[PDB]
C-alpha cells in the first residue's frame, strides 16, 4: 500500500487532461455550460482562498514569537539574501536565454513609481479589518493629482508586515504575552487540520478545474503562432528549477536535492493546476514539515514571506516576455536597456501578487520602463493560463528550497535554544 | 417576568397605536421618529448575531464531541437531527401550501454552495456572494451586502469539530470560545431587558400604518399554521417514527408522559421540567435509567422540534407578508439555519427572538417585521415547549431499541 | 529624549521647508512625493487605533470593576468623569466662541445613537451609518466609510463590563485582552520612534504649500485657546468644585500643593511625579494616607484633565482650519471620544499623538493636519501636565469630605 493523497491527484491530472480534450472533439458546449462544468473547480478555489487568512495570520505570529528577537534578525537576514540571490539568477538566466534564442525576430506582425509606492502603502494599511479583504490602488489623474481608492483582494503584504511586528513584540513580552503564543499556536494547528480536509477534496476539484481550463476555443495560437516564445519561458523555467535551484541546495546542504523535490510533489502539482502560489501556500506548509521534516520555526517565517516576495518564476517570465515584446519591434536593446530590464523585473516580481493572472498587471511596469506602450500586452493574453501554471510550480519550489537552505545555514541558532 | 413585560408591551403598544392615529395627524417623517426606540432594538439584535453565531457553533459542536458516549451518544444526536429536519420540512411545506400572508433556479442553488465556502472569512461577516446570468450568456458575481450566515455556520462547524479532535493542544481555543459564548449570552440578556421598551414603539408604528382589518386575518392564519404544524408533528409524525423502529403502540407511550406535558405548560421551560420528566419516563414507561440520564439532559437544549418548525414558518410568513416567493435557494437557507439554531443558541430560552433574526438575516428579509411574530409569540410559546419535550420523551424509547445490545454489556 | 527629538524634527522640517520652496519649484506631483514619508506615518497611526480602542476599552473597564473599593473607590471614579467632561465642555465652548481658524439637527442626533449600536461589528471597524432626509419626507441610510469609533467604544464598554462580572468563567478573556493591550502599546512605541522622521517630511510639505502669514496667526490663537482653557479650568473651575463640597478655601489647598506643581513642570510626566505629590499632600494639606494611596495611583492614569480639554480644542481647530462647522452631532462625538480617551490610552504619555487621531477619525476630519498640532505641542505639553496633577491634587481633598463616614468605620 502507499499514499492516496498524491496518487489520486496524479490520477485526476490524467483523468482531467483526457476529459477537457475529449469533450471538445465530441460535443459542443456553450459558454454557459463551460462554466457549470468547471464548478467543482471553483469550489476548491474558494475553499483555498478561505483558509489563507487564518493561516498567514497564525503562522507569521508563532513563527517569529518562537525566536528570541536576535535569532529572528538572522533568519530574516538569511531569507532576504536568499530571495535576492535567486530572483537575480532567474532574471539573468532569462535574459541570456531570450537574446541568444531570439524568438521575436521576423515574426513582427504575427506609472512605475505609483506602482512601487503602492507597495509601501500596502505594507502599512489604514485598517486591519479592511486589510483582510481589500487592497489599496493608486491612480494618477487631473499637473496631476494623486487619488487612490480601495479595490478588492486580500492585502497579503500588510498582514505579513503587521504580524511580523506583532510576532516580535509578543516574543519580547515574556510571561505577560504567553497566552497570545498559546492562542496562535492552537489556531495554527487548527487551521492546518482544515487544510487536511481540503486536501481530500483536492483530487475531485482538480479533475474539473483542469478539464474546464483546456476546454477553450483554439489550440493553434498556443501551439504554432506564438510558438518558440513558450520555448524560451519553459526552457528557463526548466533549467532554473531542475538544474539551478537544486544546485544552490546542493552547495549548502549535502542531502540529495531531488529527494527534497520529490517530497514536495503535492504542492508542486497543485500550483501546476491552480496557478496561484498564495492559494497553494497551505499545501506547501503541510508538504514541507510533514514530508521533508524541515523545522517548524523556519517554515512559518520563510514560506509566508516567500509567497509574496520571492517570485522567481514571475521574474524569469518578466525578463523573457518583455524582451520578446520589444523584439517584435525593431528596437536595439542596448547595454543600458538590458540592465534596467533585469532591475525593474526584480521589483515587479516583488510587487506581483500570488493571485491568478497576476503576471500581466506587473508586466505593464516592466514594459513602460523600457518605453513600450501598455496596450502591447494584448499579444500575451492568449496563452497565459498555461504559462501561469508552470511559473507557479517554480515559485512554490523556490519557497520550498529556501526552508531547507536556511535551516542548514542556521542549524546552530536553532540548536541554541535549549531547556 | 419577561413574558409579563412583553404582553404589557403589546397591550400598551396597541392602545398607544390607536390613541395616536385617531387623535393626531403625523407626516411620513414623524411616523419614522415615533418608531425610533424600536429601530434601535432591531439593530441591537443584528449587532449580536455575529458573535452569537461564531461562539455558539464552535462551543456547541465541541461539546458534542465530548458528550458522545460511543454508540448511545451517537444515536441520540442522529435522532435529534432527523426530527428537527423533518419538523422544518413539515413547517416549510405547510406554510407554502396554505400561504398565509399573501393577497434561473440553477444559479440560485449554485449560489447556495458558493456561500457555504466563501472566499474570505471577514467578508463572510457582512457580505454575500450573489451571481447574475447575463450577456450565449456570461456569469458575473457581485458580492452584495448582508451577513453570510451559511458561511459562518459551515466554517464554525468544521472549526468546532477540529478543536474537539485536537484535545490538549486546542484546550485554550475551547476555553476562549466558552468564555466568549458566556459573554455574548449575557449581552443578549441585556438586550432582552430593553426589548419591552422597543416592542412598544415598534408595535405602535405598525398600528399607525394599517388601514385594513386584513393584517389580523393574516396573523390569525399564521397561528393556525404553527398550531397545525405542531399538531401534525406531535400526533402524526413523532408517533410514526416511534412505531417504525419500536412496535410498541406510541400513544400508550404518550399517556405515560402525561405528568410531564402538563408541567411543560405551567413552567414553559424545557430544561426546568427535567426532574419530573426523568421520573415520569421511568415510573410509567419502564425505560432504562442509563439512557434517561443522558438523552433527557442533552435533549432539552438540543432537541428543539417545536422551535425549529415555528422559526421555519415565521420566516416564510414574513417573506409572504412582504411580497416574495423565495425561489428555492432561500428556502434551503431557512431549512439549514432553523435546523442549526438548536446549536446556535447554547441552551438559553432568552435567545428565541435573536435566533429568528438569524433566520431572517440569512435570507435578507426585513427584520422590523418580527414584531408581528412577537405580538403572537406569547400565545404559541406554551405549545412549542410541549412539542420540545415530546421529542425528548419519544427519544428514550427509540434509542433503547437501537441500543439493546449496549444495555447487556455496559453493566 | 522624545521631546528633544520632536523639536529637532520641527526645526529641521522648517529649515528644509524654506530651502526647498524658496530655492526650487515643484509641481502638484512632486509636492505629493515629498510628503510621502509623512503619509506613511499617517497610515501607521490609523493602523494601530483599531486594536488600541478594542483592547484598552475592554481591559480598562474590566480593571475598574476590580479596582473600586466600595464607596471610596466609586466616588473617585465618578469625580474623574465629571471633571473630564467639564474640561471638554469648557474646551468646546471656548474654541467655538473664539473661533481660531476662520477667515437637520435632529438627523445628526439620531445618527449619534444609530452609530453607538451598529448593525455589524466587523463593518463598525471601517464603516459608519449616515442618514439622508429626502423624498412628506423619507429617510434613507447609506453606510459611508470611516471607522465607527463610537460603536467600538460603546460595545467594548458593555463587553468589558460583562467580563468583569463573569469572574472565573471570563478570566481567559481578561488575560487575552491584557496581553493584546500590552502588545499594541509596544507597537505604538515603535511608531513613535519613526515619528520624528515622519513629522520632518510632513511639516516641510506644509511650509511649501503656504503663501501667507495667516496660518501662524491661527496657530497663535490656538495656543491662546488651550492656555485660556487651562487657566479657566485650574483657577475658576477646579477651585469652585472644591468649594461646593469642601468649604476650606481652595487656594490655600493649592498653595499647599506648590511643591508638587513645580516638579510637574520639570519632569513633565504625571506618573513619574507620584512620590513627590504623595508626601506634599499629607505633610501640608493633612490628607489621610488611606485616601491618598488610592486616589493618586489611579488618578495618574485616568484623570487627564488638561489632555482632554486640549484634545477637544485641537479637533475643532482642525475642523475650522478645513472649512467646516460640525453642526452638533459631531461636537458630541468630540465630547465622548476625548472623554473616553482616558481609558482608551492605558496610562501612557507616549500615546498623546495617537489618541488625537482617534478623535479626528471619530468625526471624519483629515488626520494629516495633525502636524500643526504637533508643531506647537512641545510648547503646551508642559502646561497640560500641571493641570493633570492638579486634578489629582484637588481630588484627594474632595473625596475625603464625601467619605468621612468611611474613615471612622474601617479603622
Ligand atoms: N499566480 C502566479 C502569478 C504570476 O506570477 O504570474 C504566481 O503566484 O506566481
Ligand atoms: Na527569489
Ligand atoms: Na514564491
Ligand atoms: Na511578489
Amino acid at each position: 500500500k502507499n499514499n492516496w493523497v498524491l496518487l489520486s491527484t496524479v490520477a485526476a491530472v490524467v483523468l482531467g487532461i483526457t476529459t477537457g480534450v475529449l469533450v471538445r472533439e465530441h460535443s459542443n458546449l456553450s459558454t454557459l455550460e463551460k462554466f457549470y462544468f468547471a464548478f467543482p473547480g471553483e469550489i476548491l478555489m474558494r475553499m483555498l482562498k478561505l483558509i489563507i487568512l487564518p493561516l498567514i495570520i497564525s503562522s507569521m505570529i508563532t513563527g517569529v514569537a518562537a525566536l528570541d528577537s536576535n535569532v529572528s534578525g538572522k533568519i530574516g537576514l538569511r531569507a532576504v539574501v536568499y530571495y535576492f540571490c535567486t530572483t537575480l539568477i532567474a532574471v539573468i538566466l532569462g535574459i541570456v536565454l531570450v537574446v541568444s534564442i531570439k524568438p521575436g525576430v521576423t515574426q513582427k506582425v504575427g506609472s512605475t513609481v505609483d506602482a512601487m509606492l503602492d507597495l509601501i502603502r500596502n505594507m502599512f494599511p489604514e485598517n486591519l479589518v479592511q486589510a483582510c479583504f481589500q487592497q489599496y490602488k493608486t491612480k494618477r489623474e487631473e499637473e496631476y493629482k494623486i487619488v487612490g481608492m480601495y479595490s478588492d483582494g486580500i492585502n497579503v503584504l500588510g498582514l505579513i508586515v503587521f504580524c511580523l511586528v506583532f510576532g516580535l513584540v509578543i516574543g519580547k513580552m515574556g510571561e505577560k504575552g504567553q497566552i497570545l503564543v498559546d492562542f496562535f499556536n492552537a489556531l495554527s494547528d487548527a487551521t492546518m487540520k482544515i487544510v487536511q480536509i481540503i486536501m481530500c477534496y483536492m483530487p475531485l476539484g482538480i479533475l474539473f478545474l483542469i478539464a474546464g481550463k483546456i476546454i477553450e476555443v483554439e489550440d493553434w495560437e498556443i501551439f504554432r503562432k506564438l510558438g518558440l516564445y513558450m520555448a524560451t519561458v519553459l526552457t528557463g523555467l526548466a533549467i532554473h528549477s531542475i538544474v539551478i535551484l537544486p544546485l544552490i541546495y546542493f552547495i549548502v546542504v549535502r542531502k540529495n536535492p531531488f529527494r527534497f523535490a520529490m517530497g514536495m510533489a503535492q504542492a508542486l502539482l497543485t500550483a501546476l493546476m491552480i496557478s496561484s502560489s498564495s492559494a497553494t501556500l497551505p499545501v506547501t506548509f503541510r508538504c514541507a514539515e510533514e514530508n521533508n521534516q524541515v523545522d517548524k520555526r523556519i517554515t512559518r517565517f520563510v514560506l509566508p514571506v516567500g509567497a509574496t516576495i520571492n517570485m522567481d518564476g514571475t521574474a524569469l517570465y518578466e525578463a523573457v516576455a518583455a524582451v520578446f515584446i520589444a523584439q517584435l519591434n525593431d528596437l536595439d536593446l542596448g547595454i543600458g536597456q538590458i540592465i534596467t530590464i533585469s532591475i525593474t523585473a526584480t521589483s515587479a516580481s516583488i510587487g506581483a501578487a500570488g493571485v491568478p493572472q497576476a503576471g500581466l498587471v506587473t508586466m505593464v511596469i516592466v514594459l513602460s520602463a523600457v518605453g513600450l506602450p501598455a496596450e502591447d500586452v494584448t499579444l500575451i493574453i492568449a496563452v497565459d493560463w498555461l504559462l501561469d501554471r508552470f511559473r507557479t510550480m517554480v515559485n512554490v519550489l523556490g519557497d520550498a528550497f529556501g526552508t531547507g537552505i536556511v535551516e542548514k545555514l542556521s542549524k546552530k541558532e536553532l540548536e541554541q535554544m535549549d531547556v
